[PDB]
């Protein structure tokens, strides 16, 4: 006997570029939880239903953990896209949701069974126009781009230009494209007749990386900050040694002290050979916010007794009181399901000179 936590991440489309970190997170997560006993004896077992690229796989995806897999509690999806649309299904079902990454202002607020892990754009962007301002104090004007279809990018955009208009800097243009596109000559070109000193990007992972290539082709010799869209080493393969130096806030830190973060961290490296990324880190919380959670009931009320429409909605209650010491450092939530957070950071993409390899470096 197990207890069933549905994962509903995108593992299939342009969307797993980033959606695959998030994957590899919550299978350390399964394992570092089960090997401690899973909940008070009884071990988890994470079902994986793949939501591909859109708001229809999600909804789709969320129906049958809930129907056929008859989960406990979800955690997903990957983008903000796609919890506007297929969040209030489990909202209106009393199924907890727990976004892992999702920072569009707005996803706590969708009700009373949605929380998140990953500290919105508000909190998160500002910090890297301050980075690029510390390495270039002679900034002057910025050009922003953004994702006009994506949600998150729209939030994220705002995020960008306020801060942008706050540290006193000219918005010289904002240029609009889609996550699907591949080519940005016009918008680009566009933006460097304006002589930008920085340039910020909100998009997607593919999107964005091609953007940045291409920014460079023609001739951009600017500072870079890609959103949070832009943050895997996925993007590596797209620009190549034209991604070096894009900065990139970040909501987690490897070398962070926390005791479950050297484990957690230690068991990616092993495996991974690389630093663990944002991505699956926000995966490992939260995980590690239901496995908590569920002991923490189980002990009050045991779960074995419970039928699965209180026991989602008593579980729901307890993860919303918990305090949990996670791999993104002390968290916890507001009344609406917001999360507590203290600390933030900017990497920068440094890449060797081939092209064909690059990490990110945590600023100081
Ligand atoms: C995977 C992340 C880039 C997702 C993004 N933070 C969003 O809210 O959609
Ligand atoms: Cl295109
Ligand atoms: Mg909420």
């Amino acid at each position: 006997n197990t207890i069933p936590i549905g994962i509903a991440l995108a593992q299939t489309s342009n969307v797993a570029l980033l959606g695959q970190e998030q994957v590899a997170g919550a299978k350390i997560a399964e394992k570092y939880f089960n090997d401690k006993g899973g909940v008070n004896g009884t071990p988890i077992k994470l079902i994986f239903q793949d939501t591909a690229g859109d708001e229809a796989g999600t909804i789709n995806a969320f129906q049958t953990l809930i129907n056929k897999d008859k989960v406990v509690g979800i955690v997903g999806p990957t983008l903000s896209q796609q919890a506007f649309s297929a969040n209030p299904i489990a909202e209106r079902a009393k199924v907890p949701v727990v976004g892992p990454s999702n920072t569009a202002k707005g996803i706590p607020e969708i009700g009373d069974y949605v929380a998140r892990v990953s500290a919105p754009v508000s909190v998160v962007a500002p910090n890297s126009v301050k980075a690029a301002l510390k390495q270039n104090p002679n900034i002057k004007k910025v050009a922003v781009f953004f994702a006009q279809n994506d949600a998150f990018s729209k939030s994220e955009t705002e995020i960008f230009q306020q801060t942008v208009k706050d540290q006193g800097l000219e918005l010289v243009t904002v240029q609009k494209f889609q996550t699907t596109d591949t080519d940005f000559q016009s918008q680009a070109t566009n933006a460097i007749n304006l002589k930008p000193d920085l340039v910020i990007i909100s998009g997607l992972a593919a999107d964005g990386g091609n953007l940045v290539r291409q920014l460079r082709e023609l001739g951009y010799q600017g500072a870079i900050i890609g959103g949070d869209g832009l943050n895997t080493s996925n993007v590596f393969a797209v620009c190549k040694a034209l991604c070096d130096g894009v900065l990139i806030a970040q909501a987690y830190s490897p070398e962070y002290t926390g005791e479950i973060n050297k484990a957690f961290r230690q068991a990616y490296v092993d495996q991974y050979k690389k630093e663990p990324p944002q991505f699956s880190a926000q995966a490992f919380a939260a995980v590690q916010v239901y496995v908590e959670s569920l002991k923490a009931l189980d002990t009050k009320n045991k779960v074995s007794k419970i039928q699965l429409p209180e026991l989602r909605t008593e579980l729901n209650k307890q993860l919303l009181t918990g305090k949990y010491n996670t791999p993104l450092g002390e968290i916890s939530f507001t009344p609406i399901g917001e999360v507590v957070q203290k600390d933030f950071y900017v990497a920068q993409i440094k890449m060797e000179k081939d092209g064909s390899q690059g990490k990110f470096t945590f600023l100081k």
